[PDB]
């Protein structure tokens, strides 16, 4: 069958703490008071939840409210701890509060505020001094997770809050968000389309904190190419097939034989064959002033098929793309 992988970072960090830091089945969740939180607007809704703001009235303070569904499967005391596990953490979203709603009667977790314009919105519009000053933020967020040992598994822009005005940065909806456990297989029905890694599509389970820094390469790529999304696939399968029109599939087969992963033969009539396309074949006239050969070196080093070969979030933090970015 498929051999094992390990994360070459923060590999046993898990193991080595007491069981209440992971084991979030066993939580017990200090509620406060609902009353203290005053729903303002509905924002949006989640797979698994709804999304409002609402203020503070005890310091009247703006914050976010989400009102989980009662169809969550348990999901709940995980998003809970890893919260709870991170708070304080840079550029981590703050659980505020933990209330039971009196209308759903559900947990309902207790946001501060962000006041942004989303990234979406915003990350096609940015400087290339922004894009390197607000990639280096998102990394703060990433490492600072991967050696608490949790993977967040849904980065993407909608996941990124963004106060443009007071240059401010949160990474937020760890409701995918895991414990990394050394050969322990997960679910890859994690991240979204676009975003998802080689790993994901090609169905194999023992992936780490770096399926995380392929999502963040696909960010990347969209911010410096102007070019939403990146790899656009029309589906799980399709989506394979954009990647490896970029990156070439004798680089995907070497991969696959690496890890002993069977090839879903749904593949055979969909990939073709492909050479790597160098990286200034994606740069134009629109989107040159973005381009640098630091920014094509390391997203070059994030958009890896194998994921023990693409950088980690503290590497990705040493590379020259970001020596422009005051410290
Ligand atoms: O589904 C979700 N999971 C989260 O963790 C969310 C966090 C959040 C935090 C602050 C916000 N500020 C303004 C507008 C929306 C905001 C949302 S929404
Ligand atoms: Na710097």
């Amino acid at each position: 069958g498929p051999v094992p992988s390990r994360a070459r970072v923060y590999t046993d960090v898990n193991t080595h703490r007491p069981s209440e830091y992971w084991d979030y089945e066993s939580h017990v969740v200090e509620w406060g008071n609902q009353d203290d939180y005053q729903l303002v607007r509905k924002l949006g809704r989640g797979k698994y939840s709804e999304v409002f703001e609402a203020i503070n009235i005890t310091n009247n303070e703006k914050v976010v409210v989400k009102i989980l569904k009662p169809v969550a499967a348990a999901k709940i005391k995980r998003e809970i701890k890893i919260l709870e596990n991170l708070r304080g953490g840079p550029n981590i979203i703050t659980l505020a509060d933990i209330v039971k709603d009196p209308v759903s009667r559900t947990p309902a977790l207790v946001f501060e505020h962000v006041n942004n314009t989303d990234f979406k919105q915003l990350y096609q519009t940015l400087t290339d001094y922004d894009i390197r000053f607000y990639m280096y933020e998102i990394l703060k967020a990433l490492d600072y997770c991967h050696s608490m040992g949790i993977m967040h598994r849904d980065v993407k822009p909608h996941n990124v809050m963004i106060d443009h005005e007071h240059r401010k940065l949160r990474l937020i909806d760890w409701g995918l968000a895991e414990f990394y456990h050394p050969g322990q297989e997960y679910n890859v029905r994690v991240a979204s389309r676009y975003f998802k890694g080689p790993e994901l599509l090609v169905d194999y389970q023992m992936y780490d904190y770096s399926l995380d820094m392929w999502s963040l390469g696909c960010m990347l790529a969209s911010m410096i190419f102007r070019k939403e999304p990146f790899f656009h696939g029309h589906d799980n399968y399709d989506q394979l097939v954009r990647i490896a029109k970029v990156l070439g599939t004798e680089d995907l087969y070497d991969y696959i034989d690496k890890y002993n992963i069977e090839l879903d033969p749904r593949f055979n009539d969909i990939l073709g064959r492909h050479s790597r396309k160098r990286w200034e074949r994606f740069v134009h006239s629109e989107n040159q002033h973005l381009v640098s050969p630091e920014a094509l070196d390391f997203l070059d080093k994030l958009l890896r098929y194998d994921h023990q070969s693409r950088l980690t979030a503290r590497e990705a933090m040493e590379h020259p793309y970001f020596y422009t970015v005051v410290k």
